[PDB]
């Protein structure tokens, strides 16, 4: 069923930020499964407890981009998220028009693994044919980015996209207003912004932007929207300017604005991908298959020189995730002679760029990690860099590697982890049970601060300690008790 | 009268290439005055003589541009030119619609000095107001150059511009067909090309391009044409492309084509002039008037550094006549201390760029030319460079300076001048009467070659020798006898 798959996607698969295709932003030890729709129904049915503050804060997870710029993913508190997901499920007949939006490529869709939101799920076949069909006969390409699609989207504009702005103003119940209310409750009862990473906020953004897509489609524009990025194909240059103008009016109707720095008009034919993508693939040592596995095994010189050229392209161009693309090109065609060289190169690049840290888990088995403790020092230096740069993705993945592979962590970097206080990193540290007293001191400071949003920012740590009977429930409601009684575990075993 | 002024402009003032504003392409010792409309009427009335070849060749005069690229100006043979000018005058009522073409800036116009064609005659007042009025409200500027407006213009398209292409095809008498015939007779009975420099060919080009201007004007395009260069101001970019397309069809109707290398579309607001013009004027030491002559006298350091910056701009940008512009900025505000420095700088730049040679006549009086013969060596080295590079403007101006200022010329460079064989330079050499035997040998070779076009290419030298009774008339007609009997002299005294 579409409805049941939507419910299980919202809670069991796309609650945590898990929208990436190949490697996740979060280590795989964190999983939102065993959090079923029945449990969320029981949470939403709970009315006990008193909150001094209005709304709920969320666990914040800082993941670096390719330019080391932090992006704040969020894990919503399960009470507010359960209510929001239940309301989205209950009115899915009125919401599912976002599925039949041909212009939006990244939208809800029934996937095999159980998700609804997967970025870049479509294959290169249909992708290539689609951009060649859209770009045919047109000599201008328009790239326009919404400035604040996650950070300043208007929750009160959720009705305005559904029934119209004027009709929603006269009408002030409808499901869109309740969706607005629950989306506000997801983040501290704040009217602006949505948590990045869950599919509920992606559904809300699709609902808001579907009216803009419909208005642009009714004017005859050929365009594709990936989340907030619009790519339009225009026969003439005034058509590009008119698309930009009409998109500006349609975004300003819902209190949104184009990123004036990011919008650009290029001459077709450009490239189907970015230019660095073709530069990398045309220089890839693994670009041709041989159908025998011994032939397509890369040597040391090939991979080392290709990664050096990738660093050259990242410095010179820097138009995207060049290093991650090249590493994913060469990481699966390695032989056992060259594992140490590529692994040390990945260690250096991962110290410089934390987004390359998860690739260390690809070759984490072949590398003799005991050795002469040099790898322990390198991993702890990576942890120091992650604590200094305040990035949660690299620290979480490195801590996952150290816990799984029994790499020892010094006390000095544990002090830096507590000073940073990333919720997922502290969840991993609590799951190791070595550092119980420091986690206890941290959560005691959070409790004695008596701020409800401070507890909400570490609800996952508090629930992981409560579920293992290491700490009482910080809240006075029954949501944590309901989740513990039905065996909800966000750090499950295999 | 407009008609009489047109006749005297065609014959007495704009026969020779004299369309430049400040300094002429030809030295002022050459003048087409004392060649009156009555004399041209008598020449056209002459029917005696027999020509083995059809049409007349013309005196060719190679003038360098700013990039040292040669441009071939032409002085038409007086029989063909007299017939052509008489036919243009006799049907001036049917031709004078080119005067009332608002889009063409360089067109026939009654001027005070007696000319009809003066490039850039209009003042900076009306020029500045016109480009600010045309460029207002438009964000695109189109610069499109006709590729062959002088070199491959179709003479048989002269009727096609007047009465239409189809009507001229059915009609095959009309004055346009006779104008086509006389324009062909002006250059060797050749259907393609017009001689650059006389106003008759400028009138023919204006006649041909006036239909194109009318067709572009009737479509609502705001554009300005300077000779062959179209500058259109467009609100949108498709308007620029549509102007380019319609101009292409209108030029192809008369067997003309746009210079596809030269056409470009720029974003308004640009600059009213070229960018190097504003760079030069904003750095000009003479840019501010002081109303007392002692204050606006430039020092040595000012002019030397400004000319060094001008050479820097000419090397770095090279978008136009940068050096000539800067020299004309500083050449009239010199004091007597700095004459030698600027004159030596001009001598060096004029050796490198012959188009700067006429400026040596500005300070030719203040410089002690006798001295220690160094200036004689410099002028003869300039003559050697002009003979090697095959440029007629620099050689003619240098020979004019040497003859006027009694600078001696060695025999070795006289050999190079005879080897080059520029007609105007040999006219000057014959007017000095020092080198009579070498000029006699040259014209004896031309006579014994028995080619009528070879005599036509040096008709001015032959007529200057015939008028001073140094040689008989090479032709068998009465045109040279008519011109001699009425005292036509193309090298007159003051």
């Amino acid at each position: 069923d579409e409805k049941r798959h939507l419910y299980e996607a919202l809670l069991r698969h796309n609650y945590f930020p898990n929208q990436k295709g190949s490697i996740s932003e979060i280590p795989p030890c964190f999983s939102s499964r065993t959090f079923t729709p029945e449990i969320a129904e029981l949470i939403s049915s709970d009315t006990s407890g008193r909150r001094s503050l209005q709304g709920y804060d969320c666990v914040e997870y800082y993941a670096t981009r390719y330019n080391n710029f932090p992006r704040t993913l969020s894990i919503i508190h399960p009470k507010a998220y359960s209510k929001l997901a239940k309301h989205i499920h209950d009115n899915w007949e009125e919401i599912r028009f976002i599925k039949e939006n041909e212009n939006s490529m990244i939208k809800p869709d029934m996937h095999a693994d159980g998700r609804i939101i997967i970025m870049n799920y479509e294959d290169a076949e249909t992708k290539t044919i689609r951009e060649l069909n859209d770009g045919f006969g047109r000599r201008f390409k328009v790239n326009a980015d919404i400035s604040g699609c996650f950070t300043n989207i208007y929750s009160h504009s959720i009705p305005w996209a559904v029934i119209g702005v004027n009709n929603a103003k006269i009408a002030l119940k409808h499901w869109s207003d309740k969706l607005d209310y629950f989306q506000r409750q997801a983040k501290r009862n704040e009217t602006h912004g949505v948590p990045i990473g869950p599919a509920t906020s992606s559904i809300v953004c699709e609902i808001i932007l579907s009216a803009v897509d419909k208005r642009l489609r009714d004017d005859g524009f050929l365009f594709r929207r990936y989340i907030d990025d619009y790519t339009c194909y225009c026969k003439t240059h005034d058509d590009a300017k008119e698309f930009l103008h009409l998109l500006g009016m349609e975004l300003s109707k819902y209190k949104l604005s184009l990123n004036l720095h990011k919008t650009k008009i290029t001459n077709l034919p450009g490239t189907l991908n970015d230019n660095w993508v073709s530069l990398l693939n045309v220089n890839s040592p693994t670009k041709k298959r041989f159908t025998d596995q011994d032939l397509n095994k890369l040597s040391s010189s090939e991979v080392i020189n290709f990664l050096d050229y990738a660093v050259q392209l990242n410095t010179q161009v820097g138009g995207g995730s060049i290093l991650k693309y090249a590493i994913s090109l060469v990481i699966n065609n390695l032989d056992e002679y060259t594992i140490t060289q590529v692994y040390d190169y990945l260690l250096n690049l991962s110290w410089h760029y934390p987004m390359l840290i998860p690739y260390l888990g690809v070759l984490i088995e072949h590398v003799y990690l005991d050795d002469g403790d040099e790898y322990k020092n390198k991993f702890n230096e990576i942890l120091s860099m992650c604590a200094e740069n305040k990035c949660s993705d690299g620290m979480a993945w490195t801590l996952y590697f150290c816990i799984k592979n029994n790499i020892d962590i010094d006390d000095d970097v544990i002090e830096k982890i507590i000073c940073f206080g990333d919720c997922l990193s502290l969840c991993l540290l609590d799951s190791s049970d070595i550092y119980e007293e420091k986690i206890n001191n941290f959560v005691s400071d959070i409790i004695k601060l008596d701020y409800e949003y401070d507890i909400d920012r570490y609800w996952l740590l508090f629930y992981q300690r409560f579920f293992k009977d290491k700490a009482p429930s910080p809240y006075n409601d029954k949501c944590f008790d309901i989740m513990k009684g039905y065996g909800v575990d966000f750090m499950p075993d295999e």
